[PDB]
């Protein structure tokens, strides 16, 4: 369906888009005239090509204080999808891997990159949704991108809220009953230690986030990540570290002291 939602859109239909996507910096709803003077499409027309974007669930349109318009996750994700092949770095989206609250992930090809995914993303006063998404797809990108080299996926590229990277033929570590749970778990903090040496705190580490085959694990999930230095990042690798060694406790009564275990990576 997303192959076909993109073979709809025309080139006036991409323009309006990168109107709304050239002015999320300072609105959430994009003034339609805003839209218009920047796609150079007159007002009628660019309306008419809202209207229908939005019955195609491209956009979201309001109209409670003014006529604006921004993206719905469809949208951003087609949108993101439409630079990436723009770029020449996707040729053909592919099948839906899988959808839940965080992400939709899609097998597509690429002729320089060869079989990919790529990644949707969906989501200081405690209480935006297209700037929030991009920030966390550039996040998981950047994430990737100083990790590379380590147990992580190739990163290809990222627009908008889209990262294209590696497939890993492996499953969840949360599907897959190993016979070493001890090995394993001391990679995974390994690789830990590595991202940490590199800077980085995973900041999701966990059963769901852990690739494993009969070649070796990859960790996986990188929006939530953070440098070493921010704020909370010390409690965030805790974290990391706890719920990991957690989950073998549960799993295979693995022992490992939680303790000793942060304290060796940190020093
Ligand atoms: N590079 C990849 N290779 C293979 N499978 C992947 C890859 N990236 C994601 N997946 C699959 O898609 C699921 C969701 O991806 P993930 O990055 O964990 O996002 P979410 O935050 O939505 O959990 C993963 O648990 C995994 O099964
Ligand atoms: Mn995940």
């Amino acid at each position: 369906n997303i192959a076909e939602l993109y073979g709809k859109m025309g080139k006036h239909s991409w323009r309006i888009m990168d109107a709304i996507f050239k002015n999320l910096w300072d609105y959430e709803y994009v003034p339609l005239q805003l839209i218009s003077s920047h796609a150079r499409i007159g007002e009628e027309k660019a309306r008419n090509i809202l209207k229908y974007l939005s019955d195609l669930r491209v956009v979201q349109n309001r109209q409670k204080d003014y006529e604006g318009s921004t993206f719905t996750f469809i949208g951003l994700s087609l949108y993101s999808l439409h630079r990436l092949v723009r770029s020449g770095k996707v040729d053909a989206i592919g099948k839906l891997m899988g959808e839940g609250k965080e992400s939709a992930v899609f097998n597509c090809y690429s002729e320089k990159f060869g079989e990919c995914v790529v990644k949707f993303h969906k989501v200081k006063v405690k209480e935006h949704f297209s700037v929030l998404a991009i920030r966390s797809a550039r996040n998981e990108f950047r994430a990737l991108q100083k990790l590379q080299g380590l147990a992580v996926p190739k990163v290809y590229a990222w627009e908008g809220n889209a990262v294209l990277m590696e497939l890993i033929d492996a499953k969840e570590l949360y599907r897959v009953r190993v016979e070493n749970p001890d090995e394993v778990l001391d990679m995974i903090l390994e690789e830990v230690a590595k991202f940490y040496h590199r800077g980085i705190v995973h900041g999701d580490l966990s059963q769901y986030n852990v690739l494993v085959s009969e070649e070796g694990i990859w960790i996986i999930d990188f929006p939530q990540s953070v440098e070493v230095g921010e704020e909370g990042w010390r409690e965030i690798l805790e974290r990391d570290v706890r719920n990991i060694i957690t989950y073998f406790s549960r799993t295979y009564r693995t022992e490992k002291d939680i303790n000793s275990a942060i304290d060796r990576i940190l020093q």
